[PDB]
RNA sequence: AAGCAGCUUUACAGAUCAAUGGCGGAGGGAGGUCAACAUCAAGAACUGUGGGCCUUUGCCUAUAGAACUUAUAACGAACAUGGUUCUUGCCUUUUACCAGAAC
C-alpha cells in the first residue's frame, strides 16, 4: 500500500491568500450560504439573531434579515425556488420569500435547537 | 300599408300520384331551497380548425364559436373571521385586546 502511495503524485493546486475582510455582524458568523443561481450575493446567519445579505464583488451590505430569537445556525438558499430556508436554536425553522423579504411559511416540531 | 302582380306558406280540389326536390320527422314539455362534474380574475385576457417556418414546443397566416364575471373594475349592488410579520394603543404577566399595513 505505501509504495502506491509513493507511486503517485497528487494534482498541483494554486494556492490561497486573503482578499477581503468584511466586519459587520455583532456576534460570530456562524453559517454561509451562496446564491446557487448567477452568484450575486452570500448570506452570513449568526450568533447576533439575524442574517445578513452580503454583496459577493464589491462586499457592501445588501439587506439585514431579522426574524429568529436566538443564534442562526444553517442557512440554505434554494436553486429552484426563490425561498431561503433558516434553522436556528430556537426550536424554529422558516422560509423566506426571496422576492418579498419577508417570513412565510413556519416550520414546527424540533424538541430543542 | 288598402288594392293588383311576384314570393313564402296554408285549409286544401289538384298535376304527378314515378324518379324526384324542399322543409319537418328517426324516443317530449314544464319544472325541483335535487345531485354530480367542469368552470368563474387575466399580455383585455378564450378555444376549435386549416396552412407555412424551425425541429413536438413556439411563431406567423386563414377561419369558426365564445356561457357566466369585470371599468367609479368583480361571481355577493352583500360583507365576517383567522394565521404570520411590521408598526402602534391599553399597561400587573398570558389569553382575550387596541387599529393601521403587507402577505
Ligand atoms: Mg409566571
Amino acid at each position: 500500500r505505501y509504495e502506491k502511495l509513493l507511486s503517485q503524485r497528487p494534482e498541483w493546486h494554486a494556492p490561497w491568500k486573503l482578499s477581503r475582510v468584511i466586519n459587520g455582524h455583532l456576534g460570530w458568523v456562524r453559517c454561509v450560504a451562496i446564491d446557487p443561481v448567477d452568484n450575486e450575493w452570500f448570506i452570513t446567519g449568526s450568533n447576533d439573531t439575524t442574517m445578513k445579505v452580503w454583496d459577493l464583488a464589491t462586499g457592501k451590505l445588501k439587506t439585514t434579515l431579522a426574524g429568529h430569537v436566538m443564534t442562526v445556525r444553517d442557512v440554505a438558499v434554494s436553486d429552484r425556488h426563490p425561498y431561503l430556508f433558516s434553522v436556528s436554536e430556537d426550536k424554529t425553522v422558516k422560509c423566506w420569500d426571496l422576492e418579498k423579504n419577508q417570513i412565510i411559511r413556519d416550520y414546527y416540531g424540533h424538541l430543542s435547537g
